[PDB]
C-alpha cells in the first residue's frame, strides 16, 4: 500500500515539523499526538470543503445545543471513518510502536457525564452519516466532572486533567469570540429597550470535527471556554477583578459544578451557552452569501434543546430578534416558536428544572422581562381558550408560587417551541399526558416521540470489529448505514457454523477484557465463567444493591453446597456516585467489600468473582460492553425514560436482565419478550404496591436467603474491622426504601435461575444471542436522527452530497 | 429572629448588641490569645506548638445574681477579635480575610456557611483555650500560691 | 506601546501574544519548580528548604539562527503558572491570590505596582532557579554521565 507509506511520512512530519521533537526525545504521548495529527489532515481538507459546501448551498442549519457531549477517544473513530485503521496499525508497526498503546495514552474528552452527554455524541456522528448540516454547540470544561478512583474500598473524585497536555483534535478560533453579558440593569428607550452596566464574559470558540461515515462530510462541534476580558484600581477594586476573572473562567471549569450559590455558576454556564451560540448562529445566517430579513430564520435554522439546560435560547432569541435586529415582537416570537423544538429526558414534574425569579433579578434582569411578557400573552391566550378556568391559570404559568417564586423552565421551553418530543415510546406518553397534559390539551400535534437510538460505528465496528465482520461476511456492509438490515441473521439460528462463530467472537472478547482485568485489578479471571455486568450511575433507583443481594445469595449457596455443580460467574459492578450522594458512596463500599470476601475465599475459587469497575467512562464501556454475556438493567419500573446502555449489550451479543420499564420494553417488543429475561414488578404493580403499601420487613422475615443476606450485611460480615458501616443500607432497605429492592428479590433469584440454566446450555444460549443482535437495528442512531430531521427539523437526510475534497 | 411572611419562616438576623447591652462589663485587659494552625516541633526542653494564628479572646463579663442571698456570680462571654499590625496586595487581602474569619468565630451560634463545619470546631476551640487559660491564670493568682497537686480540689470543669 | 494623545505619552498595554507567536514552542513537559518562601531546618542528612509555596516554570523555546551556517540556537523563555488542586472561604481566596501573583511574575518588564519591589526580586528569583536547575539538568543528562568537578568546563553562566 502507498497509503501505509504516506502515514508513515505523516507522522515523521508531525513528529518533526510539529512536535519539534526527534525518536530520542520523543516520549509515548509525542507519539500519540503525531498520529493523531497525521490522522487530523486528512479530515482538514473534507472539513474545509463540508463548510464551503454549506455556504454556497445554503441549507437548512441543525443546532444541537447541550450542556454535555460524552465523546471518549477520538483516534480510532476518526481512523476507521476515513478508512485508514490498518494502514496505520501496519505503519505504526514499522515504526515500532503499537498502535493499541498510542490508544490508551489519549484521554477520554471531559465533556460528557452520562446518557445525556452520549446521546449528543451518538446523534452528532450520525447527523454527519447523515450528511446533515448540523453543529454541535456545549462548553469546552476544561476538567471534565472527576476520575473515579478507588482507594480502601471507598470512590475518591481526582481531577479529570484531560486538557493538561493539549488536545490534538480541535481547533481555538480567538477570532470568532463573543462576548456573553451578566448582571447590569434594563433601561426602557424610545429607542427600544437596553441592557446597560452588565459585566461581561467572553467566549472563545473551539471547533472540533466531526466525521461522517463512509461519505465526505465532516461537521462541526464548536464548545466554547470562558475567559474574562482585560484591562485605574484601588486595593478593592484589584481584588474585585481577580475574583471576577475566577468566576469567569470557573464556568466552564467543571461539568455540574457543587461549590451554595453554586447553582448561580449553573445558571450562569446555561446562559454562557445559549448567548454565545444564538449570537454565533444569527451571525452565521445574516453572513450568508447573498444577504424583513428574519423571515425565512425558520427556514434556514433549527435550535434542539437537549433538556431545560439550553432553555434560554427562548428569551435571547427574542431578545436579539427585537432589542438588537429591531424585529416586531409578534414577528420575533412566531420566529422563535418554529425555530426551537424541546427534547425531555425524565418522569414525573418534580425533577424539571426551576430558577429562583430573585437569582433572574439580579444576574439577567432583561431575560426575566421577557419572560414574563411571554408568559402573560400565554396565559390571555389560555385565558380566551378555557374562560374562568382559575387553576387552569396557575398549572400553565411559568411562574410558580411558594416560598418563592421560580421559574419553570420547562414550561417556558413548551411555549416557545414547535414540538416537544420524549425519548422512548410509553415516556413520551407520560411526556404528554402527564407531565405537560394541559399543553397537550391546547395542542396535541406539538407532542411527539423520538425513542433514543446508539451509534453503529463506535458501539459496534470500533468496540467490536469481530461481531462486526461475522456479520460482514453473511450480509455484506450497508447494516452500518442502515441497522435494520440486521433482520436478515433470523434464518440464521439453526446454521451451526454462525452459532459457533458468535460464540467465538464472544470468548475472544471476554479473553481480551480478562487480560485487562488480570493485569489492573489483580484477581483470578475463570474464563469459562459467564460476565454479568451491571454499569451506570450508582444510583438507589438503578438498584445495584438488588445486584449486590443475589451476589451474597450465590456466595452463601455456594458455602453450603460447595461440591454442588454452580455456573461460574464473573459480577462486574461499575459506575459513579455524586460526590454528595452518602447512600451511593455506600454502595460502592458494600460492593468492593463483598469482593474482599468472595474473591478472597478458598472453599468459593474460580466459581465466583465480584469486581467494582473502577472509572467507568466512554472507553471502558468500548472494553467491558463486547465482552459481556449478561446485561443487568433492573431499575423499578416506573423510573427509567429510556436508557442507551441497553441498546449497547444487545447490539454486542448480551442477553438483557430487566424490568419491563425504559428501553427494555421497546427491546422486549422488537426481539420478543421470550428472548429477554423480563422480571419483577410492572409499572402497575408498583402502583398496587403503593397502594397496599410497602412493608419490606415482611419479605426480610419470610425470605430465609434474604435474611441471611442482609443479617451478615448488618452485622458487619463484610465489614468486619467496622460492623456498622452498611447500617444505613440496612435501615433504608427496611424503613425508606422508595425502589422497593427486597419487593423484587424473589422474582429476581427466580429470573437469574432461568439464566443459568440458559448458560448450561452454550447453543441455545447463542440462539437467544441472534435472535437480540437481529432485532437491535431499529435502536441506530440514524433511526432517530432521520426521525427527528423529517418529523421535527424539516430536512432530508442525503440531500447534501458533499464531494471529494482538494489538497 | 424568626418572622413569618406569607405563612413561611423567614430568618431576620439578630442585631441584639446594636444598641449596647447594660449589664455586661468589658473587660479588655484580661484579654487572652487563641492559638490555631501551625505545626509542632519536639524540642529537648519540651514540646513546641509554632508559626500558629493567634484570634484575641476578649472577655465580657455579666452578673449572675443569687435569690435572696447576697452571691452574684459572673458569665464570662469571650469575644473573638483579631490583632491588629511589610505586606504585598495578597499579603493584606490575607490579613482582611483572616480579620473577617477571626471575628466571625463569635458571630452566629450554630453556623451553616461546606467548610463552615470548620468553623464550629474553631468556635469549640476558641471557648476551650479561652477558659482554661483563664481558670489556670485564676488557680495560680490565688491569695498565696508540683503546685498543680491541689488543683483538682480547687477546680471543677 | 506609547500612544502620544493631546501630545503627552499614555501607555497602552502591550497584548503581543493576544494572536499567538508563531516562533516559539511550549515545552510544558520540561517544566521545573521555583519555590518561595517556606523556612529553613538544620538536619543531620542536609539543610532542608520546607514550607515553600511553589510557582512552576514553563518553558518556551525560541529559535536564533545563525548567519549563512547550519547553527540554529535556543532562546529559553519561562512562563509562570500556579500548580492547580479541602478550603474554607479564607483558603479558596488565598489560592485565587496566590495564582494571580504567581503568573504577573511573567506579566510586564519592570512592573511598579509599593512592594512591586518584591515582585521584581521574585521575577529576579523565578529566572535563576528556572535556569540553574535545567542547566543542571543538562549537565547530567549528558550523553555518557564527584562528577560536578567538570561543571566549569561544560558549563558557562
Ligand atoms: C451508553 C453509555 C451510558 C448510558 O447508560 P444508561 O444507564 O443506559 O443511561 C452511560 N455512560 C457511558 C459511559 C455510556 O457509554
Amino acid at each position: 500500500l502507498g497509503d501505509v507509506a504516506e502515514v508513515r511520512k505523516s507522522f515523521n512530519r508531525h513528529l518533526h515539523f510539529t512536535l519539534v521533537k526527534d525518536r530520542n526525545v520523543a516520549t509515548p504521548r509525542d507519539y500519540f499526538f503525531a498520529l493523531a495529527h497525521t490522522v487530523r489532515d486528512h479530515l482538514v481538507g473534507r472539513w474545509i470543503r463540508t463548510q464551503q459546501h454549506y455556504y454556497e448551498r445554503d441549507p437548512k442549519r441543525i443546532y444541537y445545543l447541550s450542556l454535555e457531549f460524552y465523546m471518549g477517544r477520538t483516534l480510532q473513530n476518526t481512523m476507521v471513518n476515513l478508512g485508514l485503521q490498518n494502514a496505520c496499525d501496519e505503519a505504526i508497526y514499522q515504526l515500532g510502536l503499537d498502535l493499541e498503546e498510542l490508544e490508551e495514552i489519549e484521554e477520554d474528552a471531559g465533556l460528557g457525564n452520562g446518557g445525556l452527554g452520549r446521546l449528543a455524541a451518538c446523534f452528532l456522528d450520525s447527523m454527519a452519516t447523515l450528511g446533515l448540516a448540523a453543529y454541535g454547540y456545549g462548553i469546552r470544561y476544561e476538567f471534565g466532572i472527576f476520575n473515579q478512583k478507588i482507594v480502601n474500598g471507598w470512590q475518591v473524585e481526582e481531577a479529570d486533567d484531560w486538557l493538561r497536555y493539549g488536545n490534538p483534535w480541535e481547533k481555538a478560533r480567538p477570532e470568532y469570540m463573543l462576548p456573553v453579558h451578566f448582571y447590569g440593569r434594563v433601561e426602557h428607550t424610545p429607542d427600544g429597550v437596553k441592557w446597560l452596566d452588565t459585566q461581561v464574559v467572553l467566549a472563545m470558540p473551539y471547533d472540533t470535527p466531526v466525521p461522517g461515515y463512509k461519505n465526505n462530510t465532516v461537521n462541526t462541534m464548536r464548545l466554547w471556554s470562558a475567559k474574562a476580558p482585560n484591562d485605574d484600581f484601588n486595593v478593592g477594586d484589584y481584588i474585585e477583578a481577580v475574583l471576577d476573572r475566577n468566576l469567569a473562567e470557573n464556568i466552564s471549569r467543571v461539568l455540574y459544578p457543587n461549590d451554595f450559590e453554586g447553582k448561580e455558576l449553573r445558571l450562569k454556564q446555561e446562559y454562557f451557552v445559549v448567548a454565545a451560540t444564538l449570537q454565533d448562529i444569527i451571525r452565521r445566517f445574516k453572513s450568508s452569501k447573498f444577504g424583513t430579513c428574519f423571515e425565512t430564520f425558520p427556514d434556514k435554522v433549527a435550535i434542539q434543546l437537549n433538556d431545560t439546560h439550553p432553555a434560554l435560547s427562548i428569551p435571547e432569541l427574542m431578545r436579539i430578534l427585537v432589542d438588537v435586529e429591531k424585529v416586531d415582537w409578534d414577528k420575533a416570537w412566531e420566529i422563535t416558536k418554529k425555530t426551537c423544538a424541546y427534547t425531555n429526558h425524565t418522569v414525573l414534574p418534580e425533577a424539571l428544572e426551576r430558577w429562583p425569579v430573585s437569582m433572574f433579578e439580579k444576574l439577567l434582569p432583561r431575560h426575566l422581562e421577557i419572560i414574563y411578557a411571554i408568559n402573560q400573552r400565554h396565559l390571555d391566550h389560555v385565558a380566551a381558550l378555557f374562560p374562568g378556568d382559575v387553576d387552569r391559570l396557575r398549572r400553565m404559568s411559568v411562574i410558580e408560587e411558594g416560598d418563592c417564586k421560580r421559574i419553570n423552565m420547562a414550561h417556558l421551553c413548551v411555549i416557545g417551541s414547535h414540538a416537544v418530543n420524549g425519548v422512548a415510546r410509553i415516556h413520551s406518553e407520560i411526556v404528554k399526558q402527564s407531565v405537560f397534559k394541559d399543553f397537550y390539551e391546547l395542542e396535541p400535534e406539538k407532542f411527539q416521540n423520538k425513542t433514543n437510538g446508539i451509534t453503529p460505528r463506535r458501539w459496534l465496528l470500533l468496540c467490536n470489529p469481530g461481531l462486526a465482520d461475522t456479520i460482514v461476511e453473511k450480509i455484506g456492509e450497508e447494516f452500518l448505514t442502515d441497522l435494520s438490515q440486521l433482520k436478515k441473521l433470523l434464518p440464521l439460528v439453526s446454521d451451526e457454523v454462525f452459532i459457533r462463530d458468535v460464540a467465538k467472537v464472544k470468548q475472544e472478547n471476554k479473553l481480551k477484557f480478562s487480560a485487562f482485568l488480570e493485569k489492573e485489578y489483580k484477581v483470578k479471571i475463570n474464563p469459562s465463567s459467564m460476565f454479568d455486568v451491571h454499569v451506570k450511575r450508582i444510583h438507589e433507583y438503578k438498584r445495584q444493591l438488588l445486584n449486590c443481594l443475589h451476589v451474597v445469595t450465590l456466595y452463601n449457596r455456594i458455602k453450603r453446597d460447595p461440591a454442588k455443580a454452580f455456573v461460574p460467574r464473573t459480577v462486574m459492578i461499575g459506575g459513579k456516585a455524586a460526590p454528595g450522594y452518602h447512600m451511593a458512596k455506600l454502595i460502592i463500599k458494600l460492593v468492593t467489600s463483598i469482593g474482599d470476601v468472595v474473591n478472597h475465599d478458598p472453599v468459593v475459587g474460580d466459581r465466583l468473582k465480584v469486581i467494582f469497575l473502577e472509572n467507568y467512562r466512554v472507553s471502558l464501556a468500548e472494553k467491558v460492553i463486547p465482552a459481556a454475556d449478561l446485561s443487568q438493567q433492573i431499575s423499578t419500573a416506573g423510573t427509567e425514560a429510556s436508557g442507551t446502555g441497553n441498546m449497547k449489550f444487545m447490539l454486542n451479543g448480551a442477553l438483557t436482565i430487566g424490568t419491563m420499564d425504559g428501553a427494555n420494553v421497546e427491546m422486549a417488543e422488537e426481539a420478543g419478550a421470550e428472548n429477554l429475561f423480563i422480571f419483577g414488578l410492572r409499572v402497575e404493580d408498583v402502583e398496587a404496591l403503593d397502594r397496599k403499601g410497602y412493608n419490606a420487613r415482611e419479605y426480610y422475615d419470610h425470605l430465609p436467603e434474604l435474611k441471611q443476606a442482609v443479617d451478615q450485611i448488618s452485622s458487619g460480615f463484610f465489614s468486619p474491622k467496622e460492623p456498622d458501616c452498611f447500617k444505613d443500607i440496612v435501615n433504608m432497605l427496611m424503613h425508606h426504601d422508595r425502589f422497593k429492592v427486597f419487593a423484587d428479590y424473589e422474582a429476581y433469584m427466580q429470573c437469574q435461575a432461568q439464566v443459568d440454566q440458559l448458560y448450561r446450555n452454550p447453543k441455545e444460549w447463542t440462539k437467544k444471542v441472534i435472535r437480540n443482535i437481529a432485532c437491535s437495528g431499529k435502536f441506530s442512531s440514524d433511526r432517530t436522527i432521520t426521525e427527528y430531521a423529517r418529523e421535527i427539523w424539516g430536512v432530508e437526510p442525503s440531500d447534501l452530497q458533499i464531494p471529494p475534497p482538494n489538497i
